């Protein structure tokens, strides 16, 4: 069922948010301005992954998560309790998510298309071809 | 403590752009396009407002909250469960939790400056100065 | 007299450019931020109208009014003392002035052209553009 | 046949470019900004249809439709003879004439994969992406 | 009366809308780029010229066309069937066009102010002035 | 009372708004183009202030004053008759409203403190600020 | 004859573009900015009018003068052969130039009417709007 | 293999981005603004192209050709060895050269479908979109 | 001397401007807008370096020409009487004065450096590199 | 006295524009481009606050300073004289500058509280949350 | 020596940038937002030839200036101790510093060019322009 | 002779833009993001480093290198063939070129002065200038 992959990917969304954030203000390390920087772009593209997400859902006549309390209950992506951080540790974690939603969208793909689901098939496809490309440049950080 | 009442608002404001999201998504309505595009709004402005009051706290020395499950424990917000709204449900609920931060603006106002927190003070008047202002406009709109 | 047509529509706007003002300020309904938005534009329409006429009245080698005073002396649009409104009141009220000042502005037109003022009809001829295309726009919000 | 679908397809798109700025000019009620203004940018959106739609026909080697004799023999949209609306009125119609052109962007997508056109199944399913979405937000206005 | 030219004007500026299309799409010749690009301007004016000669019908009280079968009804302007032009094909058919709402500009400049609508004046006034410049630069291009 | 000194300070900044015209229609001598820019900023800044203090009034529950009659029995400024000034006359005369209209401030501020309202506190020394730095420009150009 | 007055404003536009920079390179005093400033953009609006002209001239089918030969032998503005003036003078003699195309574009705006030539009046009237507040604003620089 | 079609794609736009430049520099005859313009954006699009095509082979985990020798061994694009080009020599190579790679891209889209490298059809199928209406556009010059 | 080449350029820059205006006006063919358009980018190049060799020679601390007597008088550009030309007869006409004004800017350079005036050098030379690019591609234009 | 704690800080200003600019020429590292770009950034903000600074102090009625000569008898800053740096280095001298302009950014608040100087205040503490906010970034350089 | 000019350079140029502040600050009269804004203008152009004299400098491979007290040991200029000008007594001590740097300047340019230094005669030049034309102005201000 | 100098420059420009592309996309470390752009901006820099080499050559009457082929035949720089590198290495590399660039400007701009070509001295010593400030903050980065 393609609702059922949206509204997974719409929890970890919205818990990805929040992790790039603690990332955001406890980014440590002469690098600093870069990382804050760049993780404040990141928490944009995931706020505006949750709400596309979830309008994709109600287009689709379903019901999107509305509460912290079911995107807890619904998400995949373990919450970061660390309060502290250099460049090549945010930049590991993010990479291990990045991988993770990569998967759930290439299923996104394969399932819609099985549904005859044209356009949530683009979007999952349109996804896929901006992780793939930040894939890349984080594995390039890391080595 | 000015980091306590910091800390719960940081809460309240990422339960609150969850909220407002909710409202956004579901507004039902001849309304429909004014409510959707204000609600894009103000949940924009509790995104800014949430990474803020974090960022005054580790301005402060603190750990801000950097989880959905810390947010949810630390909350005076009551999570909107409904997933249909017209828009005087919707402008109603806002104005309840738009008094609700006011009240915890005002604290904050008068504890930082208990504690010689000048820059919290003018944080939380500005806070203040933006929610007394909303908080007529949505009196206005249900009367 | 175009000189006494021009100086009694001076007076004119700066009473309108006030009571848009209270319209702005007072409306109630779930209709607030549009009608908030519109009565903006149109009190900055008034304050243009206001500047033009003046300038108008002191290329023609006269003296414009300048003191509310006078304007209170010399207007025809009666002051609205209300201070509570819903849409429909405000947008009534508003195209009873916008007739009012349409017919003015007609006078106006004719009058130049009777002694032989070419810039003063084609900026009553300008005016009554709007006026015209605002009417019908007023009507319709009241069918 | 892809180049029928696509031909029929910009009929109804000069059809509506007209059908909607009957909506814009004859809407009533307190509503008349928004409808007039969202009006506005909906034909605008049927006008870039038209263009394109037209362009891909040529881009297929064949003729597009160059009239408006052709454009009413080819459309399967009905055109509106009512002289006045009110916001429900105008949503419902859009809906309807959406929903006909959703099924035939997806007839328009299944097809051209048949006949190995690719460019036109990209074309048709971000059409459908736009419908899909605009669809939605119809049938909240009407709900 | 200036109610019926202006209503075969209206039909005429959407007769065009659709034949400057046709220019636009079937141009042939090294001259394409500068051709499809000016008739782009040409046409997006005739849409403007369709929106504004409408919206004077109805701030005069009236009813514009609101479909494509009264534009044909109604129209001056012959329907070009051809789908392949040269720059200079093109270029003598919208001259031949213009002169046609030239005339009719001065015919609806004239009427207006025998029944002193000094606003429809103004209007056609300026749609001549748009007129004659064209038509100048139009002759230049075929001379 | 704070409400008290708002209300007049509300009519003052119509007042000003009048007496600024004035100032900005009647100027003479080489000096022209720069007291005309000059006095059109200041004029909008009195419109600016006016629409703020207003719904300062309505945020703290009360009716601002919708008439310019009231602004007229309300107001501390005198209104200038004179319709003919020096670039030397005009600072004089603005710069001796500034003195009031800060001293009005200073008295805001200090009483909307002793009622404990913050925001009108902020209000207050922001336009302080403002009047501070004006005063002494102004003052700069009569030495 | 239209032409013939317009043929003559052409000369002394281009005459008029010629002196002003004069003015704007030869301006003494205190007051040097301002002048080169507002000298600068009077001659780019004598450049705007020397083109306007001429190309109204060849719409009318007629010939431009096209050689500053022509302009000299056309112009009845005096060639200003100083090299050294303060604000004064050159307000002085801005505006004397200014009342002489006054006087010319009132004559273009009657005979243009008597000749039944709507797009060259509408011209002319516009040409003498701005020619009146520029007017104004001279006499205003030297009393 | 999706690499292998990529790489070789890679080497031609290189080699286009160096062909185009010839046109650039050396196109003759009164056509030569626009060439010169057009041929600008074309050497721009194929850098783009280059940049994007070495930036996916990148992230399927490959090496991009690096060198200007590899270029010119992995192309099917002829080098121009002319230095002098009228608008139609120009047109026709472009042309030639398009419809060389929009089979290439043809290819690259059902190759990647095969490994199910569904990144790369969306790319594939994008750059078809643009070359389909080039290749018209093109076509259309030399009609 | 550098004041006697300045003087003679300052003639022939203000020559010019008129000159390329009777292009600009009175260009016939299907290339009127690229020539009408390129004309009047020429004519507005030729407004400045007027007024910048004029501000040189001021600077120099003698007098600039101020009337077009002396333009005449001074000027080594022969004015064009025709009235009606095609794109080749302009472009051949501003190659040739383009030719005229490198030679005088080649010697303009040599003879400020002879007399160490660095300024009218650097400013020679600049002048040098616009037109040796443009005289190569009105060449180019012609061949 | 407020005036003799903001005299030192004009004088801190200046020097602090001076050191900034140091460690933006002799930046050395990897990390050239982060600091090069960083450094400007707060050498613009020191130019920004010692403007402020001294037209505080003139609006208070007092002398500002206004040579180099008083700004080095007057600063509490060391300044530097070394001329070769990595991004640690200055880093740490920044926030070193920083804690000793927060310090007496606190005392400037608390004077000018004691003084009744509201405007005083709010530049104070606006400059005090700057200041705290760049400490703490500084500070996670660092760690 | 080029560098023993250039540091020299760098020193007037931060002693300029203070100087002009002064200006600015305490400039008195009718002209006061002229000038004000004049000064503000200047003292940028002043802090940017220091950055770009220290630059240049480093690029030579040697050490800038670093502090304020070489800065005062280096420069040429006397520093201003006056706290009160009007608007010919500031126009006046620019000038005169003008015209040292411009002194200045030509020495650079010299020898700079006796040591084969192309990029620092350049830069000489290019200043050399800005302030001959300044001084021009300047000079025309006390005229 | 200017010409040879030109050509082999315009052969290093192209082997530099694709040389910088390879240090763009393969570029490793936690430095990733600032290489990945700043290569960008410097493979942009030699693509109109590339194109003004050829149109002066072009401008001087002589063909300039027109394919891949004559670039790699003629150029100066060895290609990297290396597919991996980080930050340190590649601001090594680049440096090396340019100074390799910079003693090629330098004798561009000798020889051209040697021939009397102004316009090519001053193309040289621009980039001379450019050269020099980008090899102090390259020798800035590995320091």
């Amino acid at each position: 069922k393609t609702f059922e992959i949206l509204k997974h990917l719409q929890a970890d969304a919205i818990v990805l948010f929040m992790k790039v954030h603690n990332f955001h203000w406890n980014v440590k390390g002469t690098d600093f301005f870069n990382v804050h920087k760049a993780t404040e772009e990141i928490y944009e593209e995931f706020a505006d992954m949750f709400d596309d997400l979830a309008e994709r859902i109600v287009q689709l006549g379903h019901h999107p998560l509305v509460t912290l309390s079911e995107a807890i209950k619904l998400t995949r992506v373990k919450e970061e309790t660390k309060t502290s951080f250099h460049s090549k540790d945010i930049f590991k974690e993010i990479l291990e998510d990045y991988k993770h939603l990569e998967k759930e969208f290439k299923e996104l793909s394969n399932t819609a298309e099985k549904e005859g689901d044209k356009v949530t098939v683009t979007y999952a496809d349109d996804q896929l071809a901006k992780l793939q490309k930040s894939i890349w440049m984080l594995q390039a950080h890391l080595a």
